[PDB]
């Protein structure tokens, strides 16, 4: 705004611009699936400012122009500095929706970082909701089948077919165990998930007896406080080498 605008405007030049990620576990295996890239910003006052936060108030520079495209690239980094001491990750996703992607014509972002950086495709995996569907005819699907031909995964968040990721939010999460209707409609999205062979994935994942209930309606991964909370790149091995599988 007045002041942190042009502070975020310099986020990847004041040395305080970083990603946490969030790790995706299965559920009868208890092996590590996939992880959440989650964008973060610190600064010397204020502390650190959630995606919740500072995303929205980025408009100089990017909107789509300089967020995601950090966001993927460093992301692409993390994976290549993980991989020279260890493939390990199966996947990881990256939230389009959160960083206000909706803008369409940047796909060649993504795929300049399959590039730049070592391998990747089928580890990746774009993140998006109800209100990026379709947007007014802007060929997104268009240009989400380039990606799906580099072997992206496409996955869909909320909504309680070209995709491979169905997730669950939060507030669904929570209704299941009050009301069992709800938790049957999950139980729909999980049977569509069980037959097309599509990971089914519930996020906020809190207590014991919802993991015990998801686990029962067969759904594949969790992904919430039940396992862990987003951690930061530096600690992810050690996590996995400490406590892996959780079961």
């Amino acid at each position: 705004r007045l002041v942190l605008g042009a502070a975020l405007k310099e986020a990847i030049s004041n040395n305080q611009l970083k990603l946490v990620y969030q790790p995706q576990i299965f559920a009868e295996t208890g092996e590590l699936y996939g992880i959440e890239a989650l964008a973060r910003w610190h600064d010397p006052l204020h502390g650190h400012v959630p995606p919740s936060r500072f995303i929205p108030l980025a408009e100089e520079i990017g909107e789509i122009e300089n967020i995601g495209r950090w966001v993927i690239a460093e992301a692409c980094r993390q994976l290549a500095e993980w991989r020279s001491q260890n493939i390990h990750i199966p996947a990881l996703s990256v939230n389009l929706s959160a960083l206000h992607f909706r803008s369409n014509q940047l796909p060649n972002q993504v795929s300049d970082a399959m590039h730049a950086w070592g391998i990747d495709g089928h580890q990746l995996t774009v993140e998006i909701t109800e209100s990026m569907m379709m947007e007014h005819d802007t060929e997104i699907f268009k240009r989400i089948q380039i990606l799906r031909d580099m072997g992206v995964g496409l996955s869909v968040d909320d909504f309680g077919l070209p995709v491979t990721e169905i997730k669950i939010d939060k507030s669904f999460v929570d209704r299941c165990l009050t009301e069992k209707r709800i938790l049957a409609l999950l139980e729909a999205i999980t049977s569509i998930g069980q037959s097309l062979n599509l990971t089914v994935v519930a996020e906020g994942v809190e207590t014991k007896e919802q993991f015990e209930m998801l686990r029962k309606i067969h759904c594949r991964v969790i992904q919430g406080y039940f396992f862990s909370r987003p951690l930061p790149a530096e600690e992810i091995p050690g996590w996995m080498s400490s406590v892996l599988p959780l079961k």
